[PDB]
């Protein structure tokens, strides 16, 4: 529905490996009444990346949830590539940056509100047999002080009809300090591996994104900063097989650290569901209030 003639560039919000996101104003009447949107595009539009980009557009079109960023449409230039995905724009940016800028005004009860919203959005993803694979405070976006949203679906894959996991080894470097053990060793991605990663999201939240308490900082202080390249991954695998874990964040109540550890269970069938986590986090929140 969108025409690239009338999309007008304001600034770049983010740029990763295969894609980038720009703030733009859709102003079809050329009079500065149009609305400001977010536009995602590929920056190396190979054909494999393009077909995966279109499955992502189709996945995001199939989702409507208060905690999922809103799809708006697509746009094409002359031809049926240079394809662009149009989404709503959220003014407060990533939850990672929002939280370390207001760390002295956001208490634990507010952290738990975000947490339960993330859970409800993740639970909605699971009902449609989507695996996010990429959850982190980096990709959680902020609509306003009371609402967060899951903000990017570049790696979201749909489960096969028969099986409850997905095997993918990607070319390039992966965020291996959020990945469940069975994802490091066998590249299996399930809703239980997303629960592992939600545990480290919750860890991040309670570290208030303090620089020396990032999961990579803490993990690679546990295995030694001397480790080399591929050996890095191997050493982390061994540390997770011996029940080495991230430490409890400073000030974190023991109840919330028990939720974190229960998601970091080595036994994949023994991790809690997102609906159970939402109920645990809603009761901790209701007792604090
Ligand atoms: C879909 C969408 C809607 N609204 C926003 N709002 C937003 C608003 C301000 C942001 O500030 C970024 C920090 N500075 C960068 C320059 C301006 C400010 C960042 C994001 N972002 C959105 N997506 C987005 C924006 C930046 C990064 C990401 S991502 O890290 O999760 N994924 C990739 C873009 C790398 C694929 C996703």
């Amino acid at each position: 529905q969108f025409e690239e003639r009338h999309l007008k560039f304001l600034q770049q919000l983010g740029k990763g490996n295969f894609g980038s996101v720009e703030m733009c104003r859709y102003d079809p009447l050329q009079d500065n009444t149009g609305e400001v949107v977010a536009v995602k595009k590929l920056q190396h539009s190979t054909e494999e990346h393009l077909r995966d980009f279109e499955r992502e557009i189709e996945i995001l079109k199939s989702l409507q949830h208060d905690n999922i960023v809103k799809y708006k449409g697509v746009c094409y230039s002359a031809g049926r590539r240079n394809l662009k995905l149009i989404m709503e724009y959220l003014p407060y940016g990533s939850l990672r940056d929002y939280l370390q800028k207001h760390k002295e005004r956001i208490d634990h009860i507010k952290l738990l509100q975000y947490t339960s919203q993330i859970c409800k959005g993740m639970e909605y993803l699971g009902t449609k047999r989507y695996i996010h694979r990429d959850l982190a405070t980096r990709n959680i976006l902020v609509e306003n002080e009371n609402r967060v949203k899951i903000g990017d679906f570049g790696l979201t894959k749909v489960l096969p009809q028969d099986k409850e996991y997905y095997k993918v080894k990607e070319p390039g470097e992966s965020p291996i300090f959020w990945y469940a053990p069975e994802s490091l060793t066998e590249s299996k991605f399930s809703v239980a591996s997303d629960v592992w990663s939600f545990g480290v999201v919750l860890y991040e939240l309670f570290t208030y994104i303090e620089k020396s308490k990032s999961p990579p900082a803490e993990f690679m202080r546990m295995i030694g900063n001397d480790k080399q390249g591929q050996m890095i991954v191997f050493h982390l695998i061994e540390l997770l097989k011996n029940n080495g874990r991230l430490p409890r964040p400073d000030g974190c109540p023991d109840e919330i650290y028990m939720i974190m550890t229960e998601c970091w269970n080595n036994n994949v069938n023994q991790r809690p569901s997102f609906r159970d986590l939402a109920l645990r986090v809603d009761q901790i929140r209701d007792n604090m209030a």
